[PDB]
Parts: structure tokens; C-alpha cells; sequence
């Protein structure tokens, strides 16, 4: 495809998103065997393995809407994907949200204009595939996570001028910020695919020192995957 | 409060939420014991009772985001309740949803302008309590019912001049339209509450004859309430 | 039709529509003769019956935009009313606007979102028949009532966090809000039949205590109703 | 004032407000005596002078909502003005309105976004004085003209590419398009003072020639003015 | 056409397009020769001469994005003009900009709705014609102005409320206020023609005294106009 | 910063913005001397090293107004950066645009929201600097390039359904879409310095191919920024 370099074939139809392409790199040098990398193009590494002998791969998405959205396109109508988990973090805005905390998103708010193109007039709210959402949540329950499931915003603006409607929205229980699930969670309806995103808390708004909870979160992701 | 004629302590802290008062009438004979009427203002009635032992009320909410509102708030603010859980109709806009299929919301779209006023810029995407929303999802599957968890339609406009856009709901994966989970489950998130919406499938958009569908539905809404 | 259970013809041509169906009720038990109730779906009491000899109906509609606009589509649509008057309540805004007043209103500003869907990039103005406007008003005033003709706020939201918006209204001389005329402005309007809206002034933002007053109300309304 | 060079006290309390301002020239040249010029600023004649013996004035505003909100400010604010009725042409819109049509304009619609700047997420209608728009009307009856009191468009956009919208606010009852009537009715509703619109209907979008009527026209106007 | 008397001909392909339309009176008397007067419609006069031999019109377009774009559309549709500059004055809104300064528009903000109806969902931003930009950049440097070359905001209220918002866009760099560049731009785009705008700075919001710049920057104008 | 891990002082305060990260190392490689790498966090490579004697620096941005926005804030804030320069590519929406020109964005539309939440009611056109643009298009005129200097789109969705405004956008000559000036250049604004996009057409919406010319554009960008 335009930015993914990979012969029909090489990507595996579940697939998890990291935002940053070296923690794919991690994650397939971690946990799958058998590993192939199959696009370098814009350093945006995937890779493809097998995992409790099951086939999968892993792709770096780039942060943002914009960035997402291109890859997961292209991985949905190009490469034939159908299961798709990003795997990421996100910063604490309820005040309530723990730090290492995993954050399975129902659903996304967003300052994103995407949405509003494409049904003037409405507020779309993406939802989850409750299929992926439930084995992620049973995993990760199994795995003695705190596992928080609820709202998260899809941000745009990563350093914003003024908090003061983000703190606003962490008072009507939206848990966290990232940047990325509005796409993710719009475009595999649009296409009638099965999408989720498992979040681990690196900070409250207002990687080693969490890589054992990333690792127990990627567990449950891949868990959840290969089913 | 303006619009219910409770005394405090009348109301119990779990309520279901038909928009019909003559369904919260119905609940109230066919499942509840050692009932009361507590509200007739506006022939909006509204009852408490005993379900399994447990103190549960119903309250009709009327047709609508305005309403539900009024309604919502009032029993939020003034009587403090805690557990509310809207067991109502929905008309199917997705292709694989079937007449008396009962659809548990774990989020809705609008075209309502409530949360736009609110967060200006964003948009809202207002979240189930994912506690009540497992409860419910189990008991009915428990009791054998087809559940489908998903995504709804918060109508303002019950007669549209042109459906284009709610086709286009139904193509990224909306399930059906009713008319007011986007207020309940806001004003809930606002307050630190516990929502959930249960909808029978009425009709396809492109009360005897579900009546056991519709007691099963109630049952299912019940027993998330009363634990 | 979906909400009314009325046969053919037995809804007459001109409508009084109260929000709250127990005033439907009074109305018909108090100024009409040879009365029938021909809905009770809802709870949301009709009737048709003579007032000075000219067969009338009063349907209540519900709060809000959502539910009077079922209400007036299927009147419309359905049953063929042409003239459509809302006798309701409203809350004073304005500082020289006192309880008891009735105010006509000419037109009607909104927090609705369902002008903007039916014409995006534009502000609807939805307007009075003035037809009805000046019967209404010569009538009120020969009954020597305080009548005030004006703009009026259609409300969604009636507990809003802010009412710094509504204050601003007031200071541009919108007298009162309300939660229905600019539905039924705009779909008599949609429909080339004719509307109007006549309001008591029940409490200030910032029943039998003006049952006489809501009489005078509803005598005038009647009045414009059967010329 | 910026754009007018009056002195204080030499623009009357009632003013006409053609957008033409040759044609507030003709107005003083026909109607009024004891007149005197006081502005020519930009070639924007005012005038004022004397009609059944009660003094007034005629400004032009110019093209649109921004030109008119100008004038109108500079008026009200810096003039101490008090009745402002403006005298203009329009194109009718509505099938039944005909060309010298005389419209008077209770409220307006608008594609400009000068309201939605003040009053974010409303939708404000444009009202006008109720008092003046009687007085224009019984004066218009008395007089034996064509008088159609409703809705118009306030435009900015008087070459639009395509004319779908308008054709749709015809069907919705909305008679002729014009480019002040907002912004003199909103600025007057911000003040305390009183605004009303009386136009001719000079075309159909689907001066000699229409100067008998123009001038009963402003026949009627000056007469609401001097009461 | 609708607005302007001349024939065919009459008005040439580079037109200089004041606000004011007496300073196009000005411009036609002090700069060109063999001059005539091709309209007086509503006072807007424009005129047509020869500067340094060549054929050149100038016309006042009044005031506002809906006036200027009236002018603009009927020059460009029905006389053929190919190349337009206006020539105005405007208000400086960043600190570092002084009165009597000569600012050229690269592009331009706007409070206008204009461009919202015809690009829905985008932000248009309106841009300069890069060779005139260039050719009037060049003249004024080579005669010795202060040329700031930069983003200006059209405005469609001169008076406001709250001036909140104009002082963060001169934290953002936007120059000045002024009331007809984005429709000159947008319309130029539109058809394929040449825009400018070329202004004076009058006023710091927060004409002799400035008739030797002005004259100063009329003849930059001419000279990107005749090349 | 949080997502570029360099000591204070590393970065160059010139720098070049490609999207992708494997660019900036062939720049660095190319053109640069004594270059250091100074960032690999999420592989989004930063290089520092001199051309023609000068310093300068060398970043990815990924793609996308999110992605962009996050390294352009850290390097003005945390870096002490004063000219940026974006080097990137695009696809032409003009008819008249060919591929391997060079199109030096003079401002940008776009359907980000990243504006209208900032300037809430207005249109924000971002400008570059002109003083880069001019050094920049007279090094490319210079050098014999075909250079154009206009109006871009900055896009999130580089997958649209439906490309009718796209096409639009181009009839009002609107040349190209690519996915970050906007950001770019609003941000250099709010900040005060200096930004500029230089990007090169890689296809027509309706590496090696293109390196001689991709080479010639990242030489003039290097020009501009060593003034």
C-alpha cells in the first residue's frame, strides 16, 4: 500500500497498533516467534510472528488521527486485517485513574473534526467490538490487572493552551487522553472489522518503569487477539 | 421537585426508566410487591416497590432528550438516586438487527445539540456504567436471550425529512434509534452515577407482541438494579 | 398514526396543545361540551368536543422539542389540523416580565440542533402565523390581560450548569423560556399550516395560584382558535 | 461618529434607514421640509427634517449586515436614536409573494454568523418591536396595500452558487431575501430600542416601475415613526 | 448589471476597489486622466482613465464582506475585470504595527460565515494572487514604505462586545482589522482572476493626516495594476 | 522533552521538518557535515550537523496536524528553535499543477479543528513568514525550478470517501493536500517565529523518481534557513 510496503499475504489479520513503531519491535521481539519484519517505509516497523502458535502481527501507527487513520485503512482495505488492538498509553484525567492502570476504552470523545465531516450535524460516538472488549477485560481480570473499562478523548492537541475543558470531561468520568482510538474505533465500523484499545496510564495530566505492567498489558491484548 | 411530587425517601435509589408512564404502571403491577404511586404530575407516573425483596422504583421519563432530563436530574439531585437503568423501545437501523432483540447501549450518537453546548469543540461520547452493563449483558444471557451490545442513536427528530444519515449510522455499525440515552448516560457520567440503557426491538426503520420479550427485558433490567 | 390512537376524523381541525396532558384534560372537562377523549397512548390525553359551538380538540404533547414535534407531525400529517395553538407556561428572563403575563410569541430562539440539521449554515427564524398572532393578541387585550408579544427561548436544557447564555437572551429582550414553539413554529411552517404559541408566565429564572389567569389563557386561545 | 459626521442633536429620534442612500435623498426631497443634510461621510447621505410636522430622519446603511451594523450603532449609541425602521426592496422567495408586495418582517432567518459569535450554540431570532410593526401594519391596511407580515432571509451571500437552501426556506414560509433586517433587529434588541423592516418586493429570484408603491411605502413607515 | 449602470466596455480589466467610494472619486481625480464616470448606482461611483497610459477603472465597494462581494462578482461575471486591488484603510491588532504603515494581505482570518456554507467542515483560507502580491511588494520597497506583508482579519462586526478574540489573533501575528478581504480573495479564486489588497493603517484599536501614504500606496497599487 | 530526547543545546535553531524520519537521515547524510543524531525516541530521527559552514538541524515529524504539532511545540519550547521549515511532499488538486514542482504554501485550508477550537467563530488562515518565503522562492527561481506559491490543504483524512470538496477546494486553486501546515505555520505564529513549507508534488489525487528534484527543493530550504 502507499505506506506500507508489505506483500499481500504478510500481515496476519489480528494485529496490534502500538503509536510508536520501536515498541513494535519490542513487542515482536518479546513475545512472537518466527518473526519477519515486513515495512521499514517511514521507519514505521511491522512485524509479523506467531504467538502460543498462533499467527499475528504488529504495527506502529504514528500518533495522532491522521497518522492512525492512513495505517489502519490501509491495513483493513489493503492487507485484509480484522482484528485490530492498539496497545498503548495514555495520561490520567479522572481523578480516580492510577498510574500503571490499564484502561480497556468502551468508547472516545475526541476534538477531532473527523467525525463531524463525515455526519454533519451528529455527534458519532465510536464503539468498541464488545467481543475484543470482553476477552480483554476477562484476560486481564484472569491476570490480576486493575483494569478500568470506560471513556477516554481522542485529542488532536497534545499541549493545549487551556485544560480547562479537558479537566471538564474528566469530571463527567472520562478516564484518560490519547490520541489515536476515535480512528481506530470509526474506521473498523466503517468497515465492519473488530477493533479495541487496551491503554496503560504513564502519567496524570494534573517505559521501564512500566514495562512489566506494558508487558502484562500486551499479554492480555495478544490473549484477546488470538481468539 | 418541579416535576415530581415525591416526598424525600420515597423514591428508591434503583430505578428503571421506560419513557412510557403506562409501562412504568405495567412494571409496576406485573414484577413488583407492596407497591406505591408516588408521582402522578404531568400523568408521569411513578412508583416504588419491592422487587425480590429489594426496594426499586419506575419512573416514565417521557419522549426525548429534553425530557429525560428534566426527569433524570430531578431524581438524581433531589432524591438521590443512584442505579438507573432506561428499559425502553428502539426501531433497528443496522441490516443484521432483528425485531425483539433486546440491545444493551454501551454508548450513543446524537443529533441532539445538549453536549455541544457543554464541550464546545469536542465530541461527547457518553459511556454505560460498565458494571451495570456486564450485569445486565450476563443476565440476559444467562436467560437466553438474543442480546446485542452496541452502539444507539439518540434522536431528536422522530420524523426526518431525509434518512441519508441514519443509513449511514447503520453502515459504521449503530444498531437502532431511540431518544434519550445520550441525556441519561451524560447527566449520570455528570454526577458520578450508575446508567444503563436495555431496548427492545420495536420495529426496522427501513406492545402484546412483545410483551414476553418486553417482560424478559425487564427482568434482566431488574436484576442488574437489585445487585 | 404511531402515538395517537384516534380513528380518522376524530381529531378536529384546530388544536389547543398544552404540555401536560392532565391540562388537556382540565381544558376539555372545563370549556368544552359533548367531549370525548379519543387517545390515551402514552398517557398523553386527547379530546375533541364544542366550545361556542365549534368542534375543537386538546392533545397535550410532552417537554420538549422531541416530543411535541411527534405530536404536531402526526397531527398534521395524519389527522389534517390546520391551526395549532400551544397554551404552556414559561419562565420569566426578562427583568420587566412579571408571573401571570401572557405572552404570545412571534418567534422563538433555540439551543435545538433541528434547524441547523434542516439547514445547515443557517439561523431559522421559525415565525408566528400572524394570522393567529393578532386574533390572539385583539383577544387578550378586550379581555384586559397583561399580553406581551415577543421572543421567546425554546429550551432543550431545562437545569443548565451556565446561565450566563439565557441572562444574555434576556438582555436582548427575549422575554421567557419555554421547551416547544420553535418545533411548532417550524413544522406549521414545514406544512403551510398555522401556529401559535400563548404562555403564562409561571415563576422567574432568576397551577391553581394561576388557574385564573390560565383560564383567560385558554379563552383567548379558544377564541383565536374558533374564528 | 466615526462613519457620520453629525454634530449631536442633528439626527432626529426616528430615523428611516433605505440601504440606498440616493434614496434617503429621495426620500427628503418628496416627503419631508425644513430639511438639511448632515452627513455625507462615504457619499452616505442622512437627512432630517420634518413630516406632519414631527421632526425625523433618513440614512442609508448600505449593502448587508455589517454595513447596516455600522450605521445602526453609530446611531443608537453615539445619536441617542430611538425608533429605526428600515424602508428597502427585497426578492421574493415564497411562491404566492409578489412583485410590490409590501413585507413586513417579524423576525429574520440568516446565513451570517454575527449571532452565533454572541450566543454560541443558539440559534437567536431576530424580533420586531411588536408596537411599531402594528402601527406599519394597520397604516398599510388603512392605506389599501398588499401588506404580508413574516419571515425573510437576511443575506450576505447575494450571489450564491446554488440556490437549494433558499428554495428550501420558501417552503418553510419564508417570503423574500433581503441584507440588514438581523442586524437592525438584533442591535435594537441589545439597546432597549425599536426596530422595525417594511420592504418592496422588487423581483422574484425564481425603481420608476415600482416608485407608487415605494412611496406608499414609506408612507407607512414615516407614519409609524411619528406616532 | 444589477449594481453598477455601465455598458460594455465601459470599465477595464484592472480595477482599484477603495471602500470609500468618494476616495474612488479622489483616486480618479488626482491620478488618471481621460476619466469618466461609469456608474453612480447607489452612489458607489467608479470611474475609468488612463494611468501612465494605460487603461484602468476605479470603484467603491462599500463596506462588508456582502457588499464587496456584490461589487466583485458583477465586475468579474459581467464587465470581464481580470485583475483587482483593493486599496483601504484598516485597524492595526498587533503591537508591533503603526499607524500610517502600508500592510498587504497575504491572506486573510475571518468572523465571516461565507466560506463555512460553501467549504463545509474546512477552514478556507483566502489567498493573495503571489505575482500582484509581489509586484506591490517590490513597488513599495522601491518607494521607501513601510510594507508589512502579512495576515489580516476581515471582520463583519466593526463593533463588538467582547474584543477577547481580536487581541489573541494579534498574539498570533494577524496584523490588522479590515472588511472585504477574504471575499475579494475567495471570489478572485472562485473565477480564476487576480486579487490584492493593499492597505493603509489608520487607526491601533487598541484621511489627511494620512493622504501623502495614501496617495503613497494608490500608486503602488496602479503600478502592480498596470504591469 | 517528552519526545525527543536531547540535551539542551543539540538542536540547531534552523531546522528542516520532513515527515519522515528516514528523509531527515538522507538530508543529513546528503547535504550535512559533522552531523550528530540527537533523537531516536519512537525512531523519529533528529540530526544536527552544518551546511555551508552554517548549523543547522534535521527532524521528522510524522504525519498528520496531531503529530507534527507535538515535535514543532517541544522544539519552539524546549529547544529555543526560530525557523522551521517543513520539506515534504504532496499530492496536486489543481488541475494546472504538475508533479516534481515545488510548492512553497503561502497559507493552508484544512478539515482539522485545530483552530476553530482555539478561535472559536472564525476562520484562522496560518501564514508563513514572509521573509522565508521570499528567500525561499528566489532561491528556487534562482536555481531554475518550477516554483508555485499559493494555497494548500492541510488534511487529517488521507483516505476520504468522498473527494467532492477536495475537487472544490481545487476550482478555487487550492494546489495541493498534504497533512501539516496548518500546524506548522499556526504555531510559529502563537510563538513568534518563523515557519515556512517547501514541499514537492509526488502525484496527482485525480522516492527515487522524484530525488534530483527532491534534492534542488532541500537545497533551497537549507538556502532560506542559512539567511
Amino acid at each position: 500500500s502507499v505506506h506500507i510496503e508489505a506483500k499481500q499475504g504478510e500481515i496476519a489479520e489480528s494485529i496490534l497498533l502500538p503509536g510508536d513503531p520501536l515498541r513494535a519491535k519490542y513487542i515482536a521481539e518479546t513475545f512472537l516467534e518466527d518473526v519477519t519484519c515486513y515495512n521499514n517505509v517511514r521507519g514505521m516497523l511491522g512485524f509479523t510472528g506467531t504467538y502460543k502458535g498462533k499467527r499475528v502481527s504488529v504495527q506502529g501507527t504514528g500518533m495522532g488521527v491522521p497518522s492512525i487513520s492512513i495505517y489502519v485503512n490501509e491495513l483493513i482495505q489493503s492487507y485484509g486485517v480484522k482484528n485490530l488492538i492498539r496497545v498503548g498509553t495514555c495520561g490520567a484525567i479522572q481523578k480516580d485513574v492510577k498510574v500503571r492502570d490499564v484502561i480497556i476504552a468502551m468508547t472516545a470523545c475526541t476534538d477531532s473534526n473527523m467525525n463531524r465531516l463525515t455526519f454533519p450535524g451528529f455527534d458519532f460516538a465510536p464503539a468498541a467490538n464488545f467481543d475484543l472488549l470482553k476477552k480483554a477485560y476477562d484476560a486481564g481480570t484472569e491476570k490480576g490487572l486493575h483494569v478500568r473499562v470506560g471513556n477516554v478523548l481522542t485529542a488532536d492537541v497534545f499541549y493545549r493552551e487551556s485544560m480547562d475543558m479537558v479537566k471538564k470531561l474528566g469530571d463527567y468520568g472520562v478516564l484518560a487522553v490519547e490520541m489515536e482510538t476515535t480512528a481506530l474505533y470509526t474506521l473498523a465500523a466503517k468497515y465492519g472489522v473488530n477493533a479495541l484499545s487496551v491503554l496503560t496510564v504513564s502519567d496524570h495530566i494534573f517505559s521501564e518503569e512500566r514495562q512489566t505492567t506494558f508487558n502484562e498489558m500486551i499479554e492480555i491484548a495478544l490473549d484477546a487477539a488470538i481468539q
